[PDB]
């Protein structure tokens, strides 16, 4: 589809609204002075306006421009143009919607302690690695995608914290390791397969938060981290994601 963009306010332009309708308008909006007025494809009209095809990228911005910072205990997670007036701490992130952030977040900050060292397995855009930084952890987010690196630091920077960020997996973590917490958002399949790798990722008494677990899925991570040697310690979910946490 086409937008016919024109300046001005819908008051204003009350008078002329009929007309693009009568047009073959089927969509308009208000937007920053401005009033678009959408259509199939162009027709000719007096108004002055301006015709421009509607793209994937106009959507995106459209899609932006209506988000709102998502609440996720103890943080607030907020677009890099959001203002917060609240308590809560936080969290700046390049469009922490996902049940499954929202648990992690939440769980991160029960386990984590001032001065604990903290592996984000799986780090995407980084925003528990920023979290534990937040927290007063020291962390290291590590991704088997370098593509998502870049963005993950730039987030770090938002927030005015700087987690180490590394592309890889946790066999590229230990180096640094070992750890007190590791977070991971994967799946139930995944956490069961490195069950015994994540023990050997964190020191004795270390804790292991994992998420990305569908409920008819959790009996595989419960009966790994089990065979493992692992402790439970916490179970949290949201919908139909679970959040499950366990001490070594």
């Amino acid at each position: 589809m086409w937008v016919y963009r024109l300046k001005g306010t819908l008051e204003a332009l009350d008078p002329i609204l009929p007309g693009l309708f009568d047009g073959g308008a089927r969509g308009l909006w208000e937007r920053e002075g401005e009033v678009w007025a959408f259509f199939p494809a162009p027709v000719d009209l007096p108004y002055e306006g301006v015709w421009e095809e509607v793209g994937d990228e106009d959507w995106l911005e459209a899609w932006r421009r209506d988000l709102k910072p998502a609440l996720a205990p103890p943080f607030v997670v907020l677009a890099p143009w959001h203002t917060w007036e609240g308590a809560e701490i936080p969290l700046v992130i390049e469009p922490g919607h996902h049940e499954t952030t929202r648990l992690a977040l939440k769980a991160l900050a029960r386990h984590l302690r001032p001065g604990d060292k903290v592996l984000d397995l799986g780090t995407g855009s980084g925003v528990l690695a920023i979290a534990a930084e937040k927290l007063g952890g020291k962390a290291l987010g590590v991704d088997i995608d370098p593509m998502v690196l870049p963005q993950a630091e730039a987030n770090a920077k938002r927030n005015g914290v700087r987690p180490r960020f590394l592309e890889g997996s946790l066999e590229a973590a230990l180096p640094f390791g070992p750890f007190d917490l590791l977070v991971a958002n994967l799946y139930a399949e995944l956490h069961a397969a490195l069950a015994p790798r994540y023990r050997e990722a964190l020191v004795p008494g270390g804790r292991a938060l994992l998420t990305g677990i569908l409920k008819d899925r959790a009996p595989l991570v419960r009966e790994a981290m089990a065979g493992a040697g692992f402790r439970p310690l916490e179970e949290a979910a949201e919908g139909e994601w679970v959040l499950l946490a366990y001490g070594r």
